[PDB]
């Protein structure tokens, strides 16, 4: 079945998954999280008798439950060969470090490894990093299937899920993989439809953040908010000047979707209809704003129409059109997610929030991979250089000695080269 | 050059105009307001010593002043022939009525008649009703040049100008007409730029409400709010579902602009660039939402681009992007102007607000006029039909005995025919 399940990285995602895993019945449930303040707080909470707790918000409160953890490790040396399934709940830009850091000499019994938020090439990269003869199947879930946050870092085991996707996709490094069906069931428990696809890259090409975060949060407006310490953070999904969404950002979104689509075709995977994907799998609007015919025909509609429809879609979501109206006729301000900004870590060094550091690193790797398929991806590269220039000016102003080295530019070509070699086996 | 000036319709517009007239320099100032409760209060206020009182709000505090009314009539037949200039400050739907009611055969001293909110064809309609040989020049202003309101019907001659337009247009029935220059200076005193055009219809075709109110407030969503009794009233300039703006309504806007522009051309008037007119004459947005080259090139853009640009324009104006940002990074909610709705009058009868009643009437005339130039105007007719069917069902439900006669069907063909006859003269 799933056997004993080890969660790697015990954050908001891991707690949602733990709930769904305990509904399905796992056998033993463990977690490994690298040493640090969070791990320390987790161990204290578990030692005081706490359990993982998940709160569903609003119409999701039916999801609420508690789940028990059998073992927690903040030290890989105590791991023994007790685990059949590994679930990576760490940031996706850390998958390589995490897979290299795992004690595989002690994990020979692992037969499945699930990437909960994969990107194009993640399955191949993880496999290139496995030890020789490893025969764990690697599974790529397209995106994390919910929106979950740890409310209060002082209660590190309590998370709140505010939203749930209608549907996600799941590929496997092993053809016709039986494990996909198990995960379909596991996630069905929280209301999500899991669509199995014949290839990990087909699933990885349906990672929603690659298509949305890249054009919106790697641009000038977003980085200016993110790299700022004074003034209001702005809003991530509002129109200029309150947020980053402009016709030019929408054009970037269209042009990058075309590039990513061509890469997926060159790796043997069917691209997606971006508008139907956003509307049908993530969050819809009314037929008056987006006609069903326009959604289904998006890929054939021509660039100007395509960009008009994407803009309408994001404008139509500035509020939640299905939320209840207030006394005055207003709907919930769905678009007001403030931007998280740079902050100083415990060593005094400036650090970047995961938006956009994670989005930058995923795209840099996808671009470097695409060069092996002779694909230049100029729109992706333009968004990379926009991020690089903004961060470089922030180091200039702030001083290098003040900045965590994750702010410096990272070389994606070794990883791309390992991905491509793995692909050509 | 203005001589003695008779203001016809002593309401908010007239008070503002009176003060602008006095700043420039005029003769005696008279007013003609037809009988009614308002004229009764005016008469008492005048008997108690009242003046015309203008107050400018905030920025415009410098507009404030008082002006004496030298004469007040309610009965057109009591007018003496001591008037060189007439200014029609009544609703435009009453221009024909007013001109037909005046004893022109003993008003041979009138040299100028100014229509303050002239619709397409208004100049020609007014001239239609003048006696042969009448030598008065008819001037057409594209629209009233401020936003003005009598605060309290208790102090009937005290008005509040809360804002002043950027620019209006003025055309004259007399080619290269002198009095045009005089009125340009008079209104410039308020801060508006007045642009003389070569014919009356060139100016009449630059009324913004014809192009915006028609598609937005004659549609199904706006009428459902306007005819609504209970529930929140909604917002005139927000997107569906909080307001009437949808891709479909923007399509209506583009198509109606096409139809109006062809009518103007057949009438000898150069039409306008809708996008340029909205941005430069009404409220601008930043270059990143609407590039100047896109604004200037709008007429030549192609229908899909044009519709996208129009939608961007209204979406960009959901908040005032030039308003100061608050602590949270939000701008002023410029789009939350609630719909005014039907209400019972003095006699208990349901009345429609000026929006959309005056807009329906203006558009009905334009469509009837256009038929004489062999122009079907199907978009305009679809909007008229939507209004008529909605208002017709409201009468069905409430009962005609409960509805004011202004809600009943109208036939604008007799006025259309006279405009056309005068135009062919
Ligand atoms: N949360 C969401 O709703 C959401 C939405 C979309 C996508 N995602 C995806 O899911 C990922 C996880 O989100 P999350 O919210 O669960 O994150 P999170 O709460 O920050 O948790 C990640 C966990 O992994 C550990 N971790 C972080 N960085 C690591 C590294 N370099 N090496 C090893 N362990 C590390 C963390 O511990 P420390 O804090 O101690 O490092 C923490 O326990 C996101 O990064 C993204 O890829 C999540
Ligand atoms: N005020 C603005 O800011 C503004 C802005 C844009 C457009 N406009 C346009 O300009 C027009 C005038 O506006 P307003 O605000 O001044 O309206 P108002 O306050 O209604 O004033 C109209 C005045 O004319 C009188 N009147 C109406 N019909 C008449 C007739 N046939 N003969 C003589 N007097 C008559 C009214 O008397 P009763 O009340 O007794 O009928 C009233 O005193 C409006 O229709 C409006 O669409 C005004
Ligand atoms: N949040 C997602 C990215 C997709 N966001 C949604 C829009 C949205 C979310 N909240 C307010 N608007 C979208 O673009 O369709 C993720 O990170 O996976």
């Amino acid at each position: 079945s799933l056997g004993n399940v080890l969660l790697v990285g015990l954050g908001a995602v891991a707690i949602q998954v733990a709930l769904d895993l305990r509904r399905h019945g796992a056998g033993r449930l463990g977690a490994l999280n690298h040493p640090g303040r969070r791990s320390q707080r987790i161990a204290e909470a578990l030692a005081r008798g706490a359990c993982l707790q998940l709160e569903g918000q609003g119409q999701h409160r039916w999801l609420s439950g508690n789940a028990a953890l059998d073992v927690f490790h903040q030290d890989p040396a105590e791991l023994r060969d007790d685990w059949q399934t590994l679930v990576l709940c760490v940031p996706a830009d850390s998958y390589l470090d995490v897979v290299r850091g795992l004690p595989w000499e002690r994990l020979g019994g692992v037969r499945t490894l699930l990437l909960v938020s994969a990107f194009i090439g993640a399955n191949l990269l993880v496999r290139s990093a496995l030890p020789a003869g490893c025969q764990a199947t690697v599974l790529s879930l397209s995106s994390y299937y919910a929106a979950t946050k740890v409310i209060d870092e002082t209660q590190p085991l309590r998370a709140l899920t505010k939203a749930v996707k209608r549907r996600v996709y799941l590929g496997s490094s092993r053809p016709d993989c039986p494990a996909r069906e198990t995960w379909r069931r596991v996630l069905a428990g929280s209301g999500v439809e899991v669509v199995p696809l014949a290839t990990p890259e087909a699933a990885e090409g349906r990672n929603v953040t690659t298509y949305v975060h890249s054009p919106f949060f790697l641009g000038e407006f977003a980085l200016a908010r993110i790299l700022s310490e004074q003034g209001p953070p702005g809003f991530m999904y509002k129109l200029y000047p309150e947020g980053p969404i402009t016709p030019g950002a929408i054009g970037a979104m269209r042009r990058l979707w075309c590039e990513l689509s061509e890469l997926l075709r060159r790796m043997g995977a069917e691209p997606l209809n971006l508008l139907r994907f956003l509307n049908d799998d993530n969050y819809p609007v009314h037929e008056t704003m987006l006609p069903r015919a326009s959604i289904d025909g998006f890929a054939e509609a021509g660039a100007e129409r395509q960009e008009y429809l994407l803009f309408v879609r994001y404008a139509a979501l500035l509020v939640d059109p299905f939320s209840p109206a207030d006394e005055q006729g207003r709907h919930f301000d769905f678009s007001a997610v403030p931007f998280r900004r740079v902050s100083r870590d415990e060593d005094g060094l400036w650090r970047l929030p995961r938006v956009p550091l994670e989005d930058y690193r995923k795209l840099a790797l996808i671009v470097a991979l695409a060069a092996h398929f002779d694909l230049a991806m100029p729109q992706a590269r333009s968004l990379l250089a926009s991020y690089e220039n903004a961060v470089s000016r922030f180091i200039d102003c702030q001083g290098a000695s003040q900045c965590h080295p994750s702010l410096y530019p990272i070389d994606s070509r070794p990883a791309a080269d390992a991905i491509y070699r793995q692909w050509c086996s």
